[PDB]
């Protein structure tokens, strides 16, 4: 996988953030994890610890996985990057996600995600308290 750049152009929620790619503006949604809804518990920490993430960033990438790009809303499926530490990864490390949504050959950092779920909980972190 390679990673490409993007910028932010403003942040919505715990796993979907508005950027721009190829100097188009375009929905990402985060592969491999589900955070809560805002209206959910854990949701508002999710979105602000992603806000955090993304707004901070000086550089901003995306990294497709191996098959599908878009999903059936339109929403870009990506890993994304925030000065070259995933966010997909740092959420669910600080028990703000699960692992879900793992289809087929977009699957890439599976294992990864889920070593960093399995430390967060073993903490007992925020969902896994
Ligand atoms: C993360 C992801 C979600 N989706 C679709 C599945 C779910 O469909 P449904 O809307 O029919 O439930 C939805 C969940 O996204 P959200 O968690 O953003 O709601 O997005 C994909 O198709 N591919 C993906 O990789
Ligand atoms: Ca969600």
């Amino acid at each position: 996988l390679h990673k490409e750049p993007a910028t932010l152009i403003k942040a919505i929620d715990g796993d979907t953030k508005k950027l721009m790619y190829k100097g188009q503006p375009m929905t990402f949604r985060l592969l491999l994890v589900d955070t809560p809804e805002f209206n959910e518990k854990y949701g508002p920490e999710a979105s602000a610890f992603t806000k955090k993430m993304v707004e901070n960033a000086k550089k901003i990438e995306v990294e497709f996985d191996k098959g599908q790009r878009t999903d059936k809303y339109g929403r870009g499926l990506a890993y994304i990057y925030a000065d070259g530490k995933m966010v997909n990864e740092a959420l669910v490390r600080q028990g703000l996600a699960k692992v879900a949504y793992v289809y087929k050959g977009n699957n890439t950092h599976e294992q990864l995600l889920r070593k960093a779920e399995a430390q967060a909980k073993k903490e007992k972190l925020n969902i896994w308290s």
